[PDB]
């Protein structure tokens, strides 16, 4: 299994492409993309979303990947 910190808020997918809200969530990229395109809004606190507000956190995307050479 994998740390809590590398998955999707309450969700058991790892995220191999992290982003960080504004707000602070950090999630995949492909669900925050695919919900922005139903709703302009963070869907977690109902906040103004956009695309262009998303940050990339590459520390953690190389921890990840670093944790996937386990095998």
């Amino acid at each position: 299994d994998a740390p809590d910190e590398f998955r999707d808020p309450l969700m058991d997918t790892l995220m191999t492409d992290p982003v960080r809200l504004p707000s602070g969530t950090i999630m995949d990229r492909s669900i925050i993309l695919r919900h922005l395109l139903n709703s302009p809004t963070d869907p977690f606190n109902r906040q103004t979303l956009t695309e262009s507000m998303l940050e990339p956190v590459p520390e953690l995307k190389e921890q990840i990947q670093a944790w996937m050479r386990e095998k």
